Formats: structure tokens, sequence, C-alpha cells
DNA sequence: TAGGGTTAGGG
């Protein structure tokens, strides 16, 4: 039995009237559900519009993920890694983004040693291992671009990842401006 | 479209 948390996926813009059942209904096609249940408010009973699907396995986990796109009750919901509430408080913890910060690799880290360690997890797009302008010297950290979002946050949600030798630290990347709006 | 009475005691 692998983590509760990595067996739940958080289920966005759901359709004002998606219940406990449709949306067990629905995500059952992909494998056996543990828990399911739609969110709403405390007080008025009305959706919150998103709620969560957990599987018996991870790998059904990736089969429904393997399903989108995802039509409930008429609705196009957005399926995502669900994000343990203490990461949920981190800046952008839970933007869609394809790119991923890598920080904490060493000096002599090549593309090679990226791909290593990231192409289990989709296909990459892009690969930047960052320098100083100029100085030409390496900075410690790098860019890794996949052609889906999910590839970033089944990577984001683990807590180490090994790339030439050693851990190093993975996070969604934000942008000049959220970076600094998060400072 | 980010969580369900689900997060720092008392020795």
């Amino acid at each position: 039995k692998e983590p509760e948390q990595l067996r739940k996926l958080f289920i966005g813009g759901l359709s004002f009237e998606t219940t406990d059942e449709s949306l067990r209904s629905h995500f059952e096609q992909w494998g056996t559900l543990t828990d399911c249940v739609v969110m709403r408010d405390p007080n008025t009973k009305r959706s919150r519009g998103f709620g969560f699907v957990t599987y018996a396995t991870v790998e059904e986990v990736d089969a429904a993920m393997n399903a989108r796109p995802h039509k409930v009750d008429g609705r196009v919901v957005e399926p995502k890694r669900a994000v343990s509430r203490e990461d949920s408080q981190r800046p952008g913890a839970h933007l869609t983004v394809k790119k991923i910060f890598v920080g904490g690799i060493k000096e002599d880290t090549e593309e090679h040693h990226l791909r290593d360690y990231f192409e289990q997890y989709g296909k990459i797009e892009v690969i930047e291992i960052m320098t100083d302008r100029g100085s030409g010297k390496k900075r410690g950290f790098a860019f890794v671009t996949f052609d889906d979002h999910d590839s970033v946050d089944k990577i984001v949600i683990q807590k180490y990842h090994t790339v030439n030798g050693h851990n190093c630290e993975v996070r969604k990347a934000l942008s000049k401006q959220e970076m600094a709006s998060a400072s």
C-alpha cells in the first residue's frame, strides 16, 4: 500500500451538480476508489467546485491521469496530483506548469545527468543548466521543461530526486515576477 | 479549481 497522498487526485472545475456519487461513478472506471468526496461549503452545503478521488494504487492514479481529458456530468474537469496540505502552503504549489526548478546540482552536472533521472517522468522538451551571465560560472541549478504538466506534478510531490549522484531539490518554476511576488 | 471538526503537550 502506497501512501494515501500519492493515491489521491484533486479534481478541479467540477460541475455545480457533481456529487460524491456522480464523481465516484466516473472515476471508478480506472480502478478501485478508496475515497471520493466533493467539497462543499460547510455552512450552505453549496459545492465548492472541487473534490478528491483516491485509488487503491498509484498505478490506477496514472491510468486515470492517462485518460485525460475527463468530462464529468457534462463539464470538462481538471484532475491533478493532490498536493499535501503542508505543500499547498507553498507559493504557486497549485499552478499548472510544465517547467521545474532543479536546485542543488553539482558544477559538473551535464544534460545527460538530468535526462537519466527526469525522462522517466515524461517527455522532456527543454533542459537548461544555468550559468552566470558573463562569468560562465555554473550557478548550481537548472530548469527542465516537459510536454505535460502532470509530469511535473508527479515529480514535485516526491521528496527526493537523485541527479548526478546526489539529491537535489525540485520545485515548480515560478516566473521572475512570481518569485519576486512570493519573496 | 486546494481538503473532510486534519498540525505543538506536558512534563
